[PDB]
């Protein structure tokens, strides 16, 4: 699987949606990114950073056309360079609900409400891929 990975969502997004994410950080990593794309638009950004002025930081976010709304900055960082990782996304009517290994991460509130219209997750940046999934109910 070769990253920047496009992972077809051709049902778009569903509540109870599950996309589940397994790679591994590369060394010396210095950011992770999910995309989740409706039409022009980024309705989940979700943006580990491994070194933002010596704190490791998530930021999350949605890009309209070409403007980047409010960040939501959050420090777990459950990552390491080197290490194999399994992210989970739930999709809520409300918010997706995101866990990393098995542990809850953040929910992040619908900001795109069109779930039906996220036609595409974009996995990327320095993480070696091994599988991805989803279940479409
Ligand atoms: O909000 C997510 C996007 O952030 C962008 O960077 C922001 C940066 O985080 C903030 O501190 C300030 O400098 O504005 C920047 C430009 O919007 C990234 O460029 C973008 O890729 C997203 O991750």
């Amino acid at each position: 699987l070769i990253v920047p990975y496009n992972l077809p969502l051709p049902g778009g997004v569903v509540p109870k949606m599950l996309i589940t994410i397994l790679g591994t950080v590369k060394p010396n990593a210095n950011r992770i990114a999910l995309d989740f794309q409706r039409g022009n638009d980024v309705a989940f950004h979700f943006n580990p950073r491994f070194n933002e002025n010596n704190r490791r930081v998530i930021v999350c976010n949605t890009k309209l056309d070409n403007n980047w709304g409010r960040e939501e900055r959050q420090s777990v960082f459950p990552f390491e360079s080197g290490k194999p990782f399994k992210i989970q996304v739930l999709v809520e009517p409300d918010h997706f609900k995101v866990a990393v290994n098995d542990a809850h991460l953040l929910q992040y509130n619908h900001r795109v409400k069109k779930l039906n219209e996220i036609s595409k997750l974009g996995i990327s940046g320095d993480i070696d891929l091994t599988s991805t999934s989803y279940t479409m109910i």
